[PDB]
């Protein structure tokens, strides 16, 4: 109970990029442009015009094994594309989508062993 509002707390979770898995063997970049898009606005660079999107491809047969990562212009989108892709359905597959970069805080952070 303090006088005058000296600034709010929030979410202060930088990171902008989200972490997709899931996706099937025939998932392409722009498939995944156009669709990370439906939320907001995917990264797309200055220079190469492409998205800030990575697909890892198995090195074993180069196909995407169904996971990969959209980077968004601000967090707010990030954090909010996450909860709206998380869960969805490509290709009848299921998508996960979760904030590349999470991890709890200290404070009443762990409980037991």
């Amino acid at each position: 109970g303090s006088s005058g509002s000296s600034g709010d707390p929030d979410e202060d979770s930088d990171n902008s990029a989200i972490y997709v898995q899931g996706l099937n063997d025939s998932v392409t970049l722009d498939d995944l442009a156009d669709f990370f898009k439906q939320c907001g606005v995917v990264k797309m660079n200055k220079r190469t015009g492409q998205p800030m999107i990575h697909i890892y491809l198995d090195k074993e047969t180069g196909k995407p094994k169904g996971d990969a990562t959209v980077s968004y212009e601000d967090p707010p989108t990030a954090k909010a594309a996450v909860e709206w892709f998380d869960g969805k359905d490509f290709q009848g597959s299921k998508l996960k989508v979760s904030l590349a970069r999470k991890k709890p805080p200290m404070n009443s952070g762990p409980s037991s062993g």
